């Protein structure tokens, strides 16, 4: 049996409201909104959370029963389409322990895990694994290209309990190594290990908004992330962009 800590696909219409949470830590955040998009593989499996505001911050999060990764695998995937063709915003995730104030949540709120793509004019096209450690939050040192095009992509990050991890792009190793090697931290076995994680959030900025997320999934098991990535993301593809083909 694996582990599902989280999961999200937003296939009940507006009750996805009742587990989101938006931070009013600013009077102006943008507005999510629920939507499959101009073009999508299926009008409902391909609902998910879309900006629906040009030049603006988000702040929005979702709470689940607590958990440690001590011992075990943690497993971060979901779902960026950036169907308006987005010139610079952000398309990733944060894993924040216990302690977070959804109500107030913001860019510097503290987090544990940074995770997804990130894009910002042709100089930034990339794929942030943004660890917290002795108080700062490290950078890994590897290059890693995020997907720039208007269709559904996933994203997966595996993080081992014997401090090496992995990077997926579309159910696809894209980079992999160790924590030791990769950051700087710089013998510690206990890098890997966080002591909770609570929350779930999406922190960015975007110019051109449009962007729909979908497909969240935190789990201890990589076989079932793939699994789940193949009936998720897997099924989306080949007819969302037979539609995009047909618009012209
Ligand atoms: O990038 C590592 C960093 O990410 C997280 O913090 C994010 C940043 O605080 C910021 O993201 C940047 C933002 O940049 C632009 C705009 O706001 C600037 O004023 C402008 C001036 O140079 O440049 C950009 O236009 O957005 C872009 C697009 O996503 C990012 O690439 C920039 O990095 O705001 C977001 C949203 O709040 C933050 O998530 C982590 O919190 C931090 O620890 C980490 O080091
Ligand atoms: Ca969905």
């Amino acid at each position: 049996d694996p582990a599902i800590y989280f999961k999200e696909q937003f296939l009940d219409g507006d009750a996805w409201t009742n587990r989101w949470v938006e931070s009013k830590h600013k009077s102006d955040f943008g507005k999510f909104v629920l939507s499959s998009g101009k073009f999508y593989g299926d009008l409902e499996k391909d609902k998910g959370l879309q900006t629906s505001q040009d030049a603006r911050f988000y702040a929005l999060s979702a709470k689940f029963e607590p958990f440690s990764n001590k011992g075990q695998t943690l497993v971060v995937q979901f779902t960026v389409k950036h169907e308006q063709n987005i010139d610079c915003g952000g398309g990733y995730v944060k894993l924040f322990p216990s302690g977070l104030d959804q109500k107030d949540m913001h860019g510097d709120s503290e987090y544990n895990i940074m995770f997804g793509p990130d894009i910002c004019g042709p100089g930034t096209k990339k794929v942030h694994v943004i660890f917290n450690y002795k108080g700062k939050n490290v950078l890994i040192n590897k290059d890693i290209r995020s997907k720039d095009d208007e269709f559904t992509h996933l994203y997966t990050l595996i993080v081992r309990p014997d401090n090496t991890y992995e990077v997926k792009i579309d159910n696809s190793q894209v980079e992999s190594g160790s924590l030791e090697d990769d950051w700087d931290f710089l013998p510690d076995a206990n890098i890997y290990a966080y002591d909770s994680f609570a929350v779930l959030g999406l922190d960015l900025w975007q110019v051109k908004s449009g962007t729909i997320f979908d497909n969240f999934l935190i789990t201890n098991d990589e076989a079932y992330a793939e699994e789940f990535g193949n009936e998720t993301w897997g099924v989306t593809k080949a007819a969302e962009k037979q539609m995009k083909d047909k618009q012209d």
